[PDB]
């Protein structure tokens, strides 16, 4: 309800965030979500929100982005809050602790977060066993239109980046509906340089060879997640490699190392990736560019600063088939998920679209 949204947004979450620093709050949220405990959200998804892409049906196009459930501990609880799909990770091959604390910062006056977690990860083996313990349950959820994505990273000290990603394909590929090759974290030395043309072609050739070697019912789609901070040359190169190799999709975008003019939060000059509202339109414009460079033929998951139905529809009209959110959940709590879906349905009807599918890329056809 708007009453439930208001209680969370004006009383419960402001109070808890005043008592808990963001990393402690994040850990408590994941732990609590994993317990189930809470009933499924009220909103009932209508037919016009269904999307068929990446070889799967999505009951609604609003997902939880990577980095909230880094280790696969709260998947079922996230479906209960109404997300149409869940992405876990990033997961590294070996366990690692990430950067020293403090490493997460809130910018309440900007509705933004800065983080430098550094790929803290339980590692592939632990996550593999966690997902195996619910693998058949996930198979039924996927069949019912609730797919699962797994986001892969690399270890800090690894010498061969491509072998780190290949290991992730072999270990978690068989448990995923789609895999994400995350070459865009700002918080690992040298990672984003994997976005260049030659490095990217060789890396993605190896990743796709590994994927194709899996048995057919265990063969996921493969997407690449890119930064919002790329040059025009970088974007044309990514688009060329994606089409050359047959990559299945793109996730647009990760956090930004830029600091837009106008930020007010005291913590705006901390090192790390910036998320939330100051990222929104930079991400939407990157979606627009990548859709055009790929001729509308490559599915895009749009992410960055989504907290309303209007935010979601703007990314869909720019070229996204699905959207994700994270930072808005940390400020407004679970009710934001139903709010986005309710507003999106109303806007689709007001703008004369028969459903989400009809609106994908519509800005490009004006
Ligand atoms: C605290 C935090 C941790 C994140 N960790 C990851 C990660 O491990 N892997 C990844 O691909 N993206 C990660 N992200 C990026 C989000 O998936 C998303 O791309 C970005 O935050 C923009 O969406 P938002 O504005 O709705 O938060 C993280 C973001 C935040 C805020
Ligand atoms: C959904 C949610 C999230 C959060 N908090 C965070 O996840 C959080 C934060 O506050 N800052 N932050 C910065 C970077 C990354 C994450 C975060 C909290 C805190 C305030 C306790 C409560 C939540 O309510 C729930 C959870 C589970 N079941 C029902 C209701
Ligand atoms: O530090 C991380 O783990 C991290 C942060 C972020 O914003 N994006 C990402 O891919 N990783």
């Amino acid at each position: 309800a708007t009453g439930d949204e208001r209680f969370y947004a004006e009383h419960l979450m402001p109070t808890l965030q005043g008592l808990l620093d963001p990393e402690s709050a994040h850990r408590l949220a994941v732990r609590f979500t994993s317990l189930g405990l809470l009933p499924r959200a009220r909103f009932q998804d209508s037919d016009m929100l269904e999307v068929r892409v990446l070889g799967h049906k999505f009951r609604n196009p609003v997902g939880i982005a990577a980095g909230f459930d880094k280790h696969g501990e709260a998947v079922d609880g996230l479906y209960k809050m109404g997300f149409g799909f869940v992405e876990i990770g990033s997961v590294t091959p070996k366990p690692q602790e990430g950067n020293p604390r403090p490493r997460v910062f809130r910018l309440p006056e900007d509705q933004a977060v800065i983080n430098r977690y550094g790929f803290n990860s339980h590692g592939l083996s632990v996550v593999e066993h966690r997902l195996r313990a619910r693998q058949q349950k996930q198979a039924k959820l996927t069949e019912d239109g609730l797919p699962l994505g797994v986001n892969l990273g690399k270890n800090k000290t690894s010498v061969d980046a491509a072998e780190d990603y290949a290991e992730g394909v072999r270990v978690l590929g068989p448990l995923a509906d789609y895999l994400v090759v995350n070459v865009s974290s700002p918080n690992t030395a040298g990672l984003r340089s994997l976005q260049g043309k030659a490095e990217l072609r060789r890396l993605l050739t190896k990743v796709l060879q590994e994927r194709d070697g899996l048995r057919r019912v265990h063969r996921p789609a493969v997407l690449v997640k890119i930064a919002p901070d790329l040059t025009s040359q970088d974007k044309e190169d990514i688009a060329s490699v994606v089409k050359e190799l047959g990559i299945d999709g793109l996730i647009v975008t990760n956090t930004t190392v830029s600091r837009p003019a106008g930020l007010q939060g005291a913590l705006r000059s901390e090192t790390g990736g910036l998320s939330g509202k100051p990222l929104r339109d930079l991400s939407t414009q990157t979606i627009r560019e990548m859709y055009a460079l790929t001729q509308g033929r490559v599915p895009i998951i749009g992410v960055g600063g989504v907290s309303s139905g209007q935010d979601a529809l703007e990314k869909i009209r720019a070229g996204a088939s699905l959207v994700q959110l994270y930072t808005a959940l940390t400020f407004w709590g679970p009710p934001v998920v139903g709010k986005v879906k309710r507003e999106l349905e109303a806007l689709l009807k007001e703008q004369g679209f028969g459903g989400v599918t009809d609106a994908i890329g519509a800005d490009h056809r004006r």
